[PDB]
């Protein structure tokens, strides 16, 4: 037939592959619903576990007007600009100037205006290549009354804490104390000391963690994300520089090898510096119930961090949390697909001319070599992140960690005042003792630096971003999807099970990269997993995603780009396919 | 309808749309059948103006056995692994060792394998995206007897003579000997001086270049490429860095704010460093004959360049042709993205949702923000090299620069031996004649300094690439095709009107940024298409493409992202369409 018919042929047919792959019913948890307003007088939902940043707040964290967020869920479902437009973004704002009126004297010295929710009809968009944003479901999200929204916030309470900890010194003595208080608090919830029970979701079993050690520490469960260095290679080292390829028998060494190791990708002629700009220490945001309802009201607290001269490679936590800040969201999956080609990892075997030239007489760079990878790693983002943003704003809604960490502070100071409200993190209040009288001293020592001569006890979540999270909901993580999906698409094409020879890990006093303690082998499926991991967990580490989200993230983006895949083969008439090993073990040939 | 149906009926809808804008026909320019072997009793091609590059060629640059070439051709046409598996790339080989065996004592002494062809079937290729690889078309290329080629070649071996010429320093008298002497052989071609006449196809008369000034010299005839400094701000400025977001009414200045007049773009929350791997000065590569019939017959002698310890900003010609070498075919349009995000130039006003989010009270990062644009020019890198490789195999096959080179070098020697072969680069032999003079002192002191005490005269294209060019036709250029639809997709989305506060250009005498002499203002626009006519022209200063085919190439690249933009608003539910200025000054709203 015609070429151009040909071609049609073609687009009908990944159409139709991915339409027998069918929607898969996508189920909210309820949240949204079941926690009612406490006002005796008042039926209406309280919103409190649901999405409600932007939509004007009270003293407690909860919306004001429910049919705020309704009007909220129908710009949602719709998608229109004018309904989305239409909606009471904000806090009441000033007649005579137009400024939103604002609790904190910050935000008010600041004149801040509101930001609006980070596209929240994207879900509805549709997508040429892959899954449908609606084709893939991801499972109920946690409930605030579950034991795994409590080991959640406990995690992420535990790495606001650790910020200031470093990576490398995770088994050190002097961060031994705060480590081993993590760790016997992380294995004090009912989430980890006690194993999956038979009858749950098959989701909260997959992503249930078990015992919380040194080795697993703020790490997810991904394969080869619990072994070898907390740091992905490709996250912290460089690559084989301009100069340093082998062409017939003799092989030349770049002037500019030291950066491989000093942490400086080559990126193609020119370089991509691994450090990562250094974030103040100790500077945690919202810690103050006033700063926190702001930003609940769409305080525009966006580049107001601080940040010290220079940059370093990622060896706090806060560095992590940096990295992951204004993260590309394939960044840092096309930074390891830099770091893998200019390193020489080959790509799937199966790929087709693969082979030396003097066999294949090809050689792939358009497809199924550099620019192909590349093109794929990078493509994949927007459809993953037209998914999540589906499950994000259409389905699940869920409070980010910050609105949970403003529930547990303000369920926790009510009995200072005498009051009592959100009897739904009472569980988590209850449980979480010494890790929130932590905060507080945290918040406390945070609030005191800010301007408060006396602040009033906050257990509110330190978090490492100013503005907060990004302005959508928790359930599911942009950045976890688009981890998944570019990871997968970098263990789909190059050859994921080759063995990493150097293992780098940062120094423990310095800002360079030395051979790691590890004395095992890493796979580079083993790195890129472990890269996901990291970059989904720098979110928590910012205290903008729970870890149930970072997984269920990981494991919709690995769906992406399986159906990207799965697709996009259609269109190479070779005789190929990848050899992709899945977030649970399996490999997929695509 | 169904959600599932829905996204099934958009694809099918883009499909539609891109079969309904029909298959332009490409027409080759018969250089394949048209020229035949100088052998009175042989009347087969002698294909000296295709691609045999690959191919066994004898001591005068011609293929042994045409019967070789159609086997390319045929291989090319239907894209088995197979059937390409058993051209006989390279030369003959060793029967005991195996390795190939090479004319010149480098690769003979380096003990080079063959390459392969890059990609030779990804024309054939289908998309799930934009137009088909064959859904559009490009002029046929200027023949050797056309004046175009010749001015082609001309300025080709203009831009070999000066690659040690700093772009800064054009119009300076410490280059004003040699930038004249180009200027006045330029303008002394036929294809300068001489307008374009009535009945000349309309794509030739579109891509000739008027007389040929400083300002023009070795420039693109883009709109806004021509103006301004030779150099685009998105290839050596940085860009503003992490922390210096304004927040409110107080704007922060980051720490290190100085990196991005250094040249230190904000890749995120890390930094993609503007310079460059320093090539060696003055050494060029195929300038021996035998070398270069050694890489015509597919000498893998890829990084073998040599290269300066440390990095600096694009300073000097061969600094630009070395950008363009290892790019990523969308580093430096991923670098214009990133510096346009970070430097806070705001997106198209006509896509939604791009007003202070206290009207349309919602972000735009997935969709018509940071992420989406930052996705879709990349994305289109693919779908454009797959419209080029198709232009390149299955239709064109030009010869490459060296490959026209090593003609005009054959034909300018067989006169001092004699002899007399290829009359079709006579013309282009006969009117460079100070040019080809220069090119033959160029090419005796790179030759001396390669080893050879005595080397014969040769005037070979000297080239900044050891490999010479990468393995596919010259027409069209990959890089300059992915130039167009990376430049395209940008202009389209960032508000390409805006004018540039700031204009920098690279020290005369130091690796740093400085204000530039011009007082004019420049655009986003401007400097995209600028970037757009920096790597095409750095990919002829490489000596690895002509200008037509830049420029043909960028008109390519331009329809790709014309028809993946076309295809993606269909997805997109909300009004909206982008403001894409064309290259050739008309704008269409997508
Ligand atoms: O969706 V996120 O703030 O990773
Ligand atoms: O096709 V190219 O830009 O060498
Ligand atoms: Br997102
Ligand atoms: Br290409
Ligand atoms: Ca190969
Ligand atoms: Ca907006």
């Amino acid at each position: 037939q015609s070429r151009a018919k040909a071609s049609f042929d073609t687009r009908v047919a990944a159409a139709e592959l991915a339409l027998n792959r069918g929607v898969v019913p996508s189920f909210a948890n309820g949240e949204e619903l079941l926690y009612r307003n406490p006002d005796p007088d008042n039926t209406d939902p309280s919103f409190i576990a649901s999405f409600t940043k932007g939509l004007p707040h009270d003293d407690n964290g909860a919306i004001i007007d429910p049919d705020d967020f309704l009007a909220f869920v129908r710009a949602i479902n719709s998608g229109d600009e004018k309904e989305i437009a239409d909606l009471t973004l904000g806090p009441a704002r000033d007649p005579e100037t137009g400024l939103p009126i604002w609790r904190s004297d910050l935000a008010n010295s600041l004149e801040l205006e509101v930001r609006g929710w980070e596209n929240s009809s994207a879900g509805l968009t549709f997508d040429l290549e892959g899954p449908d944003a609606q084709s893939i479901a991801m499972p109920p999200a946690p409930v605030l009354t579950s034991p795994e929204l409590v080991a959640e916030i406990a995690e992420l309470y535990l790495m606001a804490l650790g910020r200031e900890i470093e990576f490398s010194e995770f088994d050190s003595p002097k961060n031994a104390e705060y480590i081993q208080f993590a760790i016997d608090q992380l294995n004090g919830l009912e989430w980890f000391n006690t194993p999956a029970k038979l009858g749950d979701p098959p989701a909260e079993i997959r992503r249930r963690r078990g015992e919380v050690t040194v080795g697993n520490l703020f790490r997810g469960i991904l394969p080869g994300s619990e072994v070898g260095p907390y740091l992905s290679q490709y996250i912290i080292v460089g690559s084989k520089q301009i100069g340093s390829a082998t062409v017939g028998n003799k092989t030349l060494v770049s002037p500019n090898a030291a950066d491989e190791f000093d942490g400086e990708i080559a990126y193609g002629s020119i370089t991509i510096s691994q450090r990562v700009r250094i974030a103040t220490p100790g500077r945690d945001f919202m810690t103050d119930l006033k700063v926190f309802l702001d930003v609940q009201d769409a305080a525009d607290f966006r580049g107001f961090e601080s940040y010290e001269p220079g940059a370093r490679l990622i060896r706090t936590i806060r560095d992590l949390a940096t990295w992951v800040h204004f993260d590309a969201l394939y960044e840092a999956y096309l930074n390891a697909c830099l770091i893998l080609l200019a390193n020489g990892v080959p790509f799937d075997p199966n790929l087709p001319f693969q082979q030396e030239d003097k066999l294949d007489n090809q050689d792939v760079f358009v497809n199924f070599g550099s620019a192909h990878v590349l093109s794929l790693v990078t493509e994949v983002a927007t459809r993953a992140l037209k998914a999540v943003r589906y499950q994000k704003f259409n389905i699940h809604r869920r409070l980010r960690p910050e609105a949970t960490g403003g529930l547990i502070s303000v369920n926790k100071i009510a009995p200072q005042k005498g009051e009592s409200i959100f009897p739904e993190v009472d569980l988590a209040v209850e449980e979480l003792g010494d890790i929130l009288e932590k905060a507080e001293i945290s918040n406390r020592k945070q609030n005191i630096a800010d301007g408060d001569p006396d602040p009033d006890p906050s257990f509110l979540l330190p978090m490492a971003f100013a503005e907060g999270s990004p302005f959508h909901p928790s359930y599911g993580s942009g950045h976890a999807v688009v981890a998944g999906a570019c990871v997968t698409i970098l263990k789909a094409f190059f050859d994921s099970g080759i063995e990493i020879d150097q293992v780098f890990e940062v120094d423990k006093d310095e800002d360079k990269l030395v051979k790691s303690s590890f004395k095992g082998t890493l796979t580079v499926a083993g790195e890129l997993n472990k890269l996901a991991d990291n970059i989904a967990i720098g979110r928590n580490m910012a205290g903008v995603h729970y870890f149930s989200d970072q997984f269920e993230s990981l494991l919709l983006g690995e769906q992406v780009a399986i159906g990207i895949l799965e697709e996009q083969s259609l269109t190479y008439g070779e005789n190929f396919f990848f050899n992709l090993p899945k977030f649970d073990g399996t490999t997929i040939q695509i």
